[PDB]
């Protein structure tokens, strides 16, 4: 589910000591408690990856965390100031923040993987038309990892559903497999970070 870019000007820089140090600033709009929630979510990367989110000093490439419309991030390192939105009303949860930070690392939604049609059916007629593009298949760098229903990057079955009970995504051949967890990073989520950023 990683974006395909050969240059890695596209990705965060790895230091000679192996750490991928990603500078950030958090909008003054957030209270101290909200800052702590964001930084808490960032710590989830420390135990099992070489990713380190650190407060910016004066680095050129950095993440600016802002409370805008919904929860979103740019994909990968964009160069200079790049925004990541954690709306104060709907996004201040560890798993959601981790999901967004994974976008910033270069990871896309699980259901858009190039191999997705072997694991899910997209029920187009059930999807809010303006939001259907979120379900488009992409030419992803899958990093020799398999499709993971339990990925923090997988949409829930009712994501952008027009009406209750008519799901946007149905897992196949077993429709009962859970999708859409936002508790924490899956084994494959962690493995993918480590493969992409060559963490040792
Ligand atoms: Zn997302």
């Amino acid at each position: 589910n990683a974006m395909k870019c050969w240059s890695s000007s596209c990705f965060w820089k790895k230091a000679s000591n192996g750490l991928v140090v990603i500078p950030y600033v958090i909008s003054s709009e957030y209270s101290g408690g909200e800052v702590a929630t964001i930084e808490g979510a960032m710590r989830a990367f420390n135990g099992k990856t070489c990713i380190r989110f650190v407060r910016r000093t004066n680095e050129y490439d950095f993440i600016s965390v802002v409370s805008k419309t919904g929860c979103y991030s740019e994909l990968g390192r964009k160069g200079g100031q790049q925004e990541l939105s954690i709306n104060r009303g709907g996004c201040m949860y560890s798993g959601i923040i981790q999901h967004e930070l994974n976008h910033a690392l270069g990871f896309q939604h699980e259901q858009t993987r190039s191999d997705r049609d072997s694991y899910v059916r997209i029920n187009w007629e059930n999807i809010i038309p303006a939001s259907a593009y979120n379900f488009n298949k992409h030419d992803t760098n899958n990093l020799n990892t398999p499709y993971d229903y339990s990925s923090i990057m997988h949409y829930g079955r009712d994501a952008f559903s027009i009406a209750y009970g008519r799901d946007s995504i149905t897992p196949i051949p077993n429709p009962n497999v859970p999708i859409g967890q936002r508790n924490g990073m899956s084994r494959w989520d962690i493995t993918r970070i480590n493969v992409l950023y060559n963490c040792r």
